[PDB]
């Protein structure tokens, strides 16, 4: 066993690398990714006072310096949630065609906005009076979208962190500089892994450049008895099944990264990637682990790891003195 | 009115420029000396949320750099040492404020060393130092700044750390800065007039130095006036001067609101009139309180840019974050 050549001809058929930079974005040649947009958008993501409270960003939940996502179990961020669920990252959540962790299949089905957007209330407007309200944001905003008239809508807002977003992508991990073609990039045990992973259908679902991340599955974790009595690295507590008759379904989590965005699982319940990968060893999605292979593909997911956005923190707009006051609770 | 070369003189006596960058500190001979190794891990450690048992409060959540180095809501509860919820103050330039607190008994203020971050620090050290130590990026770092030490990985050097990074969140060439430098025009007349009034209405009592603030307390608070706009709330003198509150430093105070010990006043020309009292030695005209608002707007200085800091990975053994 171990031949690099196959190894990255087989690797090539089913993944692909991440792009060193973005261009442009919505290719269906898309729309041109700007300097004043995407500078709009950092500042926008870093803002608190889009929230209620003011002390709430998506920084706050989607944290750049910690692989794009908070480190917590659960939150809720935004209006199409029905409940709580762990925050995915934003590191390469630009490539991810599906766009929820779960739902109803013939829901998700005719469902256009991504979390952002969808269903998107009386945020809208509240975010707009604040924008409005502190003259170097209308400023911002007339100079991201030089030919609006009416350039302060909570569509741009979504439009400008969006092209922000597209510039949150990690090159280069150890995976992609192997896929490239240094043999040298990768260990043996990690090379055991990806081929693993691929010959024994992790695949199926966790393909292409995210390893996951463009559709759903009919699959998703579930607690067994006395889970929340049971030590939180204690194997067993948690385990995946089959959704009753397809109806619901989960998308398959891309998995860049995702030695960075513990803990696991949309329920963000299993702390220690070896024992998410145990789980996901299972009759019931096709796939069946030997303890070896286990311990190898864990070992390879290291290696989706990239090279992290490094991002100067924005100096955000002056209040004024209509700025909506931030709200106790 | 307005001989530049004496009203810059004028201000030289009670005032002083934020210099361009700090060497050292604890300067009490050659202090300690700022080290990259150290403000590096300082700034990690200021960005890091899973210092809190939270897991989502971090010192940059209350003290955002972003937004001038405070929260902008009223009040929070940030360190062990506040008797209540207090308006979190600025990080930035607060390396060259000598009084640490917002308020307290002039005596239990008298003895005490340590600042905020420090003064009263329970069982947090430990879980601090368990949570740093169980990241190996984290311990390389402890060593790599704290190299003569053996037991690098402390509580003593996480705050330490944190004090090297707040000494480079200065703000200097703000527009008075630049005037005082030698800059006529940068700042307009009615600026000018407002340091004027600033400097003979006898706010430089209180607020003088290079922080304009911030270095002694007084028997002086804000106070709520009943009812449930402008008359809203006053300044008052505590009970018998033995309960005392800390001039509060005016660098960049246009870019803090909401202003006082309690932040409930929201609009800067308001909180200029409120200083505006027979109890503290001021009075200002209607004029003076408007020059004095635009002049307090040139003590904002130049904003720190900081790159976000990528943090250590967690590993198996990292405490886990508490529900709350
Ligand atoms: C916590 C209170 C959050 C806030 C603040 C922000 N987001 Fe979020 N985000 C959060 C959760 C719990 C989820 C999962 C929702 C689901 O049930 O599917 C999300 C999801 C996203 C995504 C999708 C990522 C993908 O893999 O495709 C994106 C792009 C996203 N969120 C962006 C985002 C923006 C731009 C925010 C500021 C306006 C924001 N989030 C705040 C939790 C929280
Ligand atoms: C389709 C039936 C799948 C196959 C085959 C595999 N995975 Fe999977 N994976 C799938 C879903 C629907 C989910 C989310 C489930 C939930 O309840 O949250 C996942 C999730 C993972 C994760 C967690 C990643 C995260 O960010 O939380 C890991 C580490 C993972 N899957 C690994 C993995 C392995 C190694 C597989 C082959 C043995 C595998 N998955 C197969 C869908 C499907
Ligand atoms: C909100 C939950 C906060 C957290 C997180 C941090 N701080 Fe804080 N800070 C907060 C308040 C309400 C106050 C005033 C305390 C008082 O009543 O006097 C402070 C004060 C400081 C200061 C004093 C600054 C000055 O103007 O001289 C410093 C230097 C400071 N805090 C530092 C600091 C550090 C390093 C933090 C992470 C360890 C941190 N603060 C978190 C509110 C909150
Ligand atoms: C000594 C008795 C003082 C004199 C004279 C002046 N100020 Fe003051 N100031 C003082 C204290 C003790 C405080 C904090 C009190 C509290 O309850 O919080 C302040 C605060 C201010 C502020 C608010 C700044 C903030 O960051 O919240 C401003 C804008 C201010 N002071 C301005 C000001 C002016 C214009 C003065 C002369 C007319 C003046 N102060 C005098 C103490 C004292
Ligand atoms: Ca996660
Ligand atoms: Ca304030």
């Amino acid at each position: 066993a171990i031949d690099n050549g196959a190894l990255r001809e087989e690797a090539k058929g089913v993944f692909e690398a991440i792009p060193e930079k973005m261009t442009a974005i919505k290719q269906t040649e898309g729309v041109p990714l700007t300097a004043e947009k995407i500078e709009l958008g950092k500042v926008l993501f870093f803002d608190p006072r889009m929230s209620s409270s003011g002390l709430i960003s998506c920084q706050t939940c989607h944290n750049v310096g910690l692989g794009g996502v908070d480190g917590l179990p659960t939150s809720i961020g935004h209006g199409w949630q029905k409940g709580p669920r762990n925050a995915p990252t934003m590191l390469n959540a630009i490539f991810n065609a599906a766009q929820f962790w779960d739902g109803r299949a013939a829901d998700l089905a005719e469902q256009a906005k991504g979390p952002v957007q969808a269903g998107v209330s009386n945020t809208p407007d509240q975010v707009v009076k604040t924008i409005n309200s502190m003259p170097e944001y209308v400023e911002a905003f007339k100079a991201a979208f030089p030919e609006e008239a009416d350039p302060v809508t909570f569509d741009n807002f979504a439009a400008a962190i969006e092209q922000f977003e597209a510039t949150l992508i990690t090159p280069n991990s150890a995976f992609d500089r192997f896929l490239a073609g240094d043999d040298a990039a990768m260990t043996d045990q990690e090379k055991r892994g990806l081929q693993a992973f691929m010959e024994t259908g992790c695949t199926a679902c966790h393909y292409g450049v995210n390893f996951g991340g463009q559709d759903y599955h009919p699959f998703g974790l579930i607690a067994k008895p006395g889970a929340e009595v049971l030590p939180a690295g204690d194997t067993g507590r948690f385990e995946v099944t089959r959704t009753t008759d397809d109806e619901y379904v989960f998308r398959a989590a891309p998995l860049r990264n995702v030695a960075l965005t513990a803990p696991y699982f949309h329920s963000g319940v299993v702390w220690e990637l070896a024992e998410a990968v145990k789980i996901m060893s299972s009759a019931q999605i096709g796939t069946e682990l030997t303890d070896q292979q286990a311990e190898d593909i864990t070992a390879f997911l290291g290696t989706l790891t990239g090279e992290q956005p490094v991002i100067d923190h924005p100096i955000l707009p002056v209040r004024t003195g209509t700025t909506p006051l931030p709200t106790p609770m």
